[PDB]
């Protein structure tokens, strides 16, 4: 069986705390399609309620106390979060938790310290003089107390923040005997600071807590791996020790994919060399591939469509997508694949052998805050096609710029598997693929539905499949 992951929220959920208990609900049906695993979204205290998780607070506040307004998160109490893993697991379905390190915000107080402000688009340069702000550094979490961890949080955890209170100003301000972490992403100098209260993750005591955190973690909800949030603008170097100290302590192997969100292939493959390929990365390259071809008119030449991704050039450890909570419309990614060509990308990620797959809450049930309707009867028969036909020995034909396809033999012990896939971002029409000499006389049906006719396979193997106009059609043998 292929692995499935599925990203289980989108941006503009309701603040009704209902998500864990959809999961517990909605488990059974997923792993029966085949989903393997489910990325869910940060389940710690975030600034309020309603923070999607990135605002992250309170690390081992799971829902359970009463701190920031409230004391479920948007998604749920600490309990309801449990029984979901616990669920998932029923089902025979991996939990991925999201781990937010880069910033911490919603201080309890405030501190004075000596700070400069920075360029945003230029951290490395200083554009004032030293001057004394007030910072909100202090992190005392009055409503958990010392339970789990007594770690109080104060400006020496932190490399400098977004907010001065006492003159009510927004600008980046580093903190004076502080400096920027290093390796991290170039874009903007040095891309270290991003939001709230920067964690500076060249202190020990910041080090050795999030390391705490954990293990403590992995162990109080029975997670089986993470995803790990803004990873371009956190030390390099931090991840590999943190995973080799949690994956040890634990005894889980903990897959991990990072999010290093760049269209610059060149940027994953260094930060993939500087963590030693200890986890996978979001393509996020292909990503744009899907973008710029939905967008393209039929122009974009689909020969092209993998090339330069996460995909082709290190597909084991590429986690592949075609949407996502920051790429949705109003969002700060904002590059939202048309609905035309989004069964076409889904077929591409779901059916080829390359990377690990990641379907998108907002396609599979919709996003009804822009009214985008629900595209689960487009991807069901897609993820049918991997759960059942997706197997064996794959060959490619990405050779014109619109119709382009792939074949999979089908495996050895999976029998009835083998698919022939085309996509086209033009007009439709035929590819001659060979499929195998051992499916020699059978007949194919597309499964998608789009197609009504046949393909019977010659005495060679090959087959003449067809597809139509902007559209996808996955042919697989009949029973
Ligand atoms: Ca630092
Ligand atoms: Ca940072
Ligand atoms: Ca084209
Ligand atoms: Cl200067
Ligand atoms: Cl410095
Ligand atoms: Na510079
Ligand atoms: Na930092
Ligand atoms: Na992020």
């Amino acid at each position: 069986f292929n692995g499935t992951m599925m990203q289980y929220f989108e941006w503009y959920l309701p603040d009704d705390g209902t998500l864990w208990t959809k999961v517990a609900n909605e488990a059974n049906n997923l792993s029966s399609l085949g989903i393997t695993a489910l990325w869910l979204p940060p389940a710690y205290k975030g600034t309020s309620r309603s923070d999607v998780g990135y605002g992250v607070y309170d690390l081992y506040d799971l829902g359970e106390f009463n701190q920031k307004g409230t004391v479920r998160t948007k998604y749920g109490t600490k309990a309801q979060y449990l029984q979901a893993i616990q669920a998932a697991h029923a089902a025979g379905m991996q939990v991925y938790a999201d781990v937010v390190f880069d910033h911490k915000g919603g201080a309890d107080g405030t501190e004075w310290v000596d700070a400069v402000e920075v360029n945003p688009s230029d951290r490395n340069q200083e554009i004032s003089g030293t001057y004394q702000i007030q910072a909100w550094t202090k992190f005392d979490f009055p409503g958990r107390g010392n339970t789990y961890s007594s770690f109080k949080w104060r400006w020496y955890h932190f490399d400098g923040v977004d907010w001065d209170e006492s003159r009510k100003l927004s600008r980046i301000y580093k903190f004076r005997g502080k400096a920027w972490d290093w390796e991290v992403d170039t874009e903007f100098g040095n891309y270290d600071y991003l939001m709230y209260a920067d964690l500076d993750m060249d202190h020990p005591e910041v080090v050795t807590e999030l390391k705490n955190w954990g293990k403590w973690y992995v162990n109080t909800t029975n997670i089986d791996g993470f995803r790990l949030d803004a990873v371009k603008h956190i030390k390099f170097s931090f991840f590999p020790d943190w995973l080799s100290y949690v994956r040890s302590q634990t005894g889980k192997p903990l897959f991990t994919v990072g999010e290093y969100w760049s269209y610059d292939i060149n940027k994953l493959h260094n930060y993939i060399t500087k963590t030693d390929g200890t986890m996978s990365l979001f393509d996020a390259p292909l990503h744009n591939k899907f973008y710029t071809a939905s967008k393209s008119g039929g122009a974009f030449d689909m020969r092209t469509l993998m090339t330069n991704t996460l995909m082709k050039d290190q597909p084991t450890l590429a986690v592949t997508f075609v949407d996502n909570h920051d790429t949705e419309p109003g969002q700060a990614l904002q590059s939202w694949v048309d609905p035309w060509f989004k069964p076409l990308a889904y077929a591409f990620i779901l059916t080829r052998q390359e990377g690990y797959p990641c379907v998108f809450y907002g396609d599979y049930y919709g996003i009804p805050q822009y009214n985008i309707p629900s595209l689960k009867s487009k991807i069901d028969p897609l993820l049918i096609a991997r759960r059942d036909y997706a197997y064996g020995t794959q060959h490619d034909y990405l050779d014109h710029s619109d119709i382009i396809g792939w074949t999979r033999e089908g495996g050895t012990e999976k029998p009835g598997s083998g698919l022939a896939a085309l996509i086209t971002d033009g007009p439709g029409g035929s590819k001659w693929m060979y499929v195998g000499k051992q499916h020699a006389g059978k007949v194919f049906y597309d499964l998608t539905g789009n197609r009504s006719d046949t393909v019977t396979i010659n005495s060679d193997g090959w087959g003449e499949f067809k597809v139509n106009g902007g559209s996808v059609s996955v042919w697989v043998p009949r029973k």
